């Protein structure tokens, strides 16, 4: 809810964000540095993906799990394209954060260029995602609609967690820790 | 994209704003002061709206137009309920207002507590509204979508519209000036 939090996460979504269209869907995509990219890991994307409206080639992919195989529910991407990402890494967190007040904001085609201020983050941790037992989760409580998977969840000067599911009231993010891509 | 503005727009929906539902539509609702709020022109509210799941009577309802009668595409109505707004006719321009960052703030089942920095607003002035002439139109660029009309577009310390149209890359509201709610 704070200002200086959604003036950050503008800036972020212009520079870092996109649109993606895999075979499962339409997300929101965080670039992080180089040709590197994170994607909700149900986005499940294929050697090529529409970026803007525009195929790409995926060169490398890597859906995370922790060191004894827990799904993080996070997929790293490498993208075939000359323009690198602004180098975001200084702005993760090295350990599953909390914040008072978090903004998650959207860029699909149902949601373009949208912004929430969803309150306070809990790292949760442990969530059994539809049969899918997941960790490092991050909890926050908003009126959840469908096409908000990836949205990124930001504070101040940080990039929280990716979006990764939610229903009724309750969202809940992938910590994006600052190692996965160290 | 003004961090101001968002601080300004999310107080402001705390406090005075409500889904509201007519015959024809959902709504993002603004209240203005006391029992005052305001809806776009075509939400046409009857006697009872739901306000946030709730009926509640409308107690007076003015479609606005100007001195000639040209539709500002605006209806002012005063519910019967005992909660009074939080008067916030002092963030209201006297006349239609510029601002180089404004946000797009709309709380709707389809869209759900979410703000959009739209950028900067243009007093356009007149359009025509299928088919209706219509003066006191702000306007400004981002992705539109269906279901945003009655988003209320707000910059820092400012109140400055009611989303009422647009379409592609344009959008447009009624400037919400500070003469419509004396008394």
């Amino acid at each position: 809810m704070k200002g200086p939090a959604f003036e950050f996460a503008v800036a972020m979504m212009k520079r870092n964000a996109s649109t993606v269209k895999t075979e499962y869907g339409e997300f929101t995509m965080l670039g992080i540095y180089d040709r590197w990219a994170v994607l909700p890991r149900h986005a499940k994307p294929g050697p090529t993906i529409l970026m803007n409206d525009q195929e790409v080639d995926v060169v490398d992919a890597k859906e995370l799990v922790d060191k004894d195989g827990t799904n993080l529910e996070l997929t790293l991407l490498k993208l075939n394209r000359n323009e690198k990402f602004r180098d975001i890494r200084g702005f993760l967190t090295r350990e599953e954060a909390e914040v008072n007040e978090a903004v998650l904001a959207i860029n699909t085609s149902k949601f373009p260029n949208m912004y929430i201020p969803v309150g306070q983050v809990t790292d949760y941790g442990f969530l059994n995602l539809g049969g899918t037992p997941t960790k490092r989760m991050l909890m926050y409580n908003f009126p959840t609609r469908a096409g908000q998977c990836g949205g990124v969840l930001m504070s101040t000067g940080k990039v929280l967690g990716i979006h990764v599911g939610g229903n009724g009231h309750q969202g809940f993010s992938a910590a994006l820790l600052r190692h996965y891509f160290n």
